[PDB]
């Protein structure tokens, strides 16, 4: 119903290398160009964008607008101030428990919205999770996971990745499809980094022993969190997981338990 606004370079004064970008009447926003080089794929990337558009959240990034011109292929998105989750928790100011609680939640918010649209973001993880001076998040795809033709568009010949946080089940393995209990096991290694303010798995020696361990049951140290953690929230992460993707929760079902133990208790 609603359509994306189709913007031009020529309002945007400059992007400073993803870039942000000044828009002469509009402000700051996030620019991601896609493609430069040498038409037949407007369409169906105009259309991919306003299938994109339409999902509206207070907890998932707003696409404001798209620039298609001559060799020249950009999305445009909100800019949020404070950057990525893995930013803000690396910062010497401490996070309370109060606002960790209360990220963790609109995670689980935005994740229900884009499931119960039956989008399945494949690429959850802290540098996906942008932050706002509030402390208020959004979910990005910043990767293009979602964007089919965007993401065929930026892997295009003439056009000039972690595993921390990546189900078991897709790790040497490229064919199994990506589900939304995909997305509730990188959900888990989130709560696990929102607690331990790093990344997980500091102490592993080579990619090919980190991809053996985890598929082995291997999972971040709990006891590497020395920051206080609920009990239940310890419990939510052992149970997001799990090695069985068929035992991982929906995010629905972690609505339901989280909203009265974050009210009640954060
Ligand atoms: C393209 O640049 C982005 O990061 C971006 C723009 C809008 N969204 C939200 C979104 C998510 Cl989180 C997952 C799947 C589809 C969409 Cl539209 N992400």
């Amino acid at each position: 119903s609603l359509n994306v606004i189709k913007m031009k370079s020529s309002d945007f004064l400059e992007s400073a290398e993803v870039s942000l970008a000044f828009h002469r009447t509009q402000g700051l926003m996030i620019m991601k160009t896609v493609y430069k080089g040498p038409i037949e794929h407007n369409e169906a990337l105009l259309e991919e964008a306003k299938m994109m558009n339409r999902l509206r959240h207070s907890r998932v990034v707003k696409l404001l607008g798209v620039i298609i011109e001559e060799g020249k292929y950009s999305l445009v998105m909100e800019y949020m101030e404070k950057g990525n989750l893995m930013h803000v928790l690396k910062a010497e100011m401490s996070t309370p428990l109060s606002v960790k609680g209360r990220i963790i939640l609109e995670i689980i918010e935005g994740m229900a919205y884009l499931h119960g649209k039956g989008v399945i973001h494949k690429d959850l993880k802290p540098e996906n999770i942008l932050v706002d001076n509030d402390f208020h998040i959004k979910i990005a795809d910043l990767g293009l996971a979602s964007f089919k033709m965007w993401s065929k568009l930026n892997n295009e010949e003439h056009n000039e990745g972690t595993l921390y946080y990546m189900a078991p089940e897709h790790l040497n393995d490229v064919n199994a499809k990506p589900t939304e209990k995909s997305d509730v096991y990188s959900f888990a290694v989130v709560l696990w980094a929102i607690f331990a303010n790093k990344e997980p798995y500091e102490n592993a020696i080579a990619e090919q022993q980190l991809i053996m361990a985890i598929k082995s049951g291997n999972r971040p140290d709990v006891d590497d969190i020395t920051e206080y953690c609920p009990r239940e929230i310890i419990s939510l992460m052992k149970l997001c997981w799990e090695a069985n993707p068929e035992a991982r929760p929906t995010f629905p079902g972690i609505e339901e338990k989280f909203r009265p133990f974050y009210l009640s208790q954060l």
